[PDB]
């Protein structure tokens, strides 16, 4: 095993550790493509944890600096200040693919501003936040999962990631409340007459369910639109991308089955992921 192989294997470990939902799915891709995804994931994961988990704001500045170094001198050797193995894998990927560097910068700014967390006043603010933390990952992942780097591709990728961030939000309402975060907007929260602190203490009710179902309906609808343009992706990636999404559509059925509980984190069982994959491949 070469050194670079080792760098990608460290990225793989990080994704296996933190992505209980998607590691399984993305590892089904051909080697070159899944190695790039592990790199991207590891970069995004370090960024998202820089502050949330290590509290470390200097570390986040170093990640930005490191990405900035790769963008300007893709071919020079750099003394990476954040995590060397991840940045080497990322520079290796940038020498073969067209990395949307601005998208990592948008993600970094969105993760940063999340330390001045202020509830969204409207859905448009919530949706612009889904772009920043997940539409951007769709954009950076675009040249890896497709040979047609065109606006329709970027656009389905962006729309898929924002859509998964919404499902994510619907799965994590309760744990996000414990961390003092409510991602639903005030406009919509007032309109459905819900106070999350309250529903958290006394259980679900019918206003909360309707609020939640109002957002799940937005996510499901968007899921179906990207499932009609799944062909913008490479042929090897299409069933994986579809598996990734459906796992998350599954999580919504899991929240419904646990009666929208705010006190547990529903997940999808590995065995079930393999089933979903089997069905997708039926028509693939
Ligand atoms: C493929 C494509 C074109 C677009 C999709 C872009 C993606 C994958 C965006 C990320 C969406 C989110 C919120 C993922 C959870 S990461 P996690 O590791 O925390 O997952 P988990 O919390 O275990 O469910
Ligand atoms: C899967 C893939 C290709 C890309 C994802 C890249 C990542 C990790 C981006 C950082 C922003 C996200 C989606 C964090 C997890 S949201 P959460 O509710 O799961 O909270 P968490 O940080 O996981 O505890
Ligand atoms: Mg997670
Ligand atoms: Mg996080
Ligand atoms: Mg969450």
């Amino acid at each position: 095993m070469t050194m670079m192989d080792m760098n990608f294997k460290y990225c793989h470990k990080i994704m296996k550790k933190h992505s209980k939902s998607f590691s399984y799915a993305f590892d089904l891709l051909p080697e070159d493509q899944r190695k790039a995804v592990w790199a991207i994931y590891a970069v995004c994961r370090k960024i998202d944890d820089s502050i949330d988990v290590y509290g470390d704001i200097q570390f986040l500045n170093q990640i930005k600096e490191d990405i900035q170094s790769i963008e300007k001198y893709p071919y020079e050797y750099h003394h990476f200040q954040s995590d060397r193995r991840i940045m080497m894998a990322l520079q290796h990927v940038a020498q073969h693919k067209n990395i949307a560097f601005q998208s990592f910068y948008n993600l970094i700014d969105t993760v940063y501003k999340d330390q001045h967390f202020t509830m969204f006043e409207t859905d448009a603010e919530l949706f612009g936040y889904c772009y920043g933390v997940a539409g951007t990952v769709g954009e950076v992942l675009t040249p890896i999962l497709s040979d047609h780097e065109t606006h329709q591709t970027y656009d389905v990728a962006r729309r898929l990631g924002e859509s998964l961030q919404l499902i994510n939000i619907l799965r994590d309402v309760g744990e996000d409340f414990e961390n003092e975060r409510i991602y639903f907007s005030k406009q919509r929260l007032k309109q459905y007459e819900v106070d999350i602190a309250e529903v958290y203490q006394n259980g679900v009710n019918n206003h909360y369910i309707d609020l939640w179902e109002y957002y799940a309906a937005i996510a499901e609808k968007d899921f179906r639109d990207v499932m009609d343009q799944i062909k913008v992706f490479s042929i090897e990636a299409q069933p994986i991308i579809e598996l990734a999404a459906r796992i998350y559509i599954e999580i919504l059925d899991e929240v419904r089955q646990a009666n929208y509980t705010l006190h547990e984190r529903v997940f999808v069982e590995k065995r079930k992921k393999a089933k979903l994959f089997h069905e997708i491949n039926s028509k693939y």
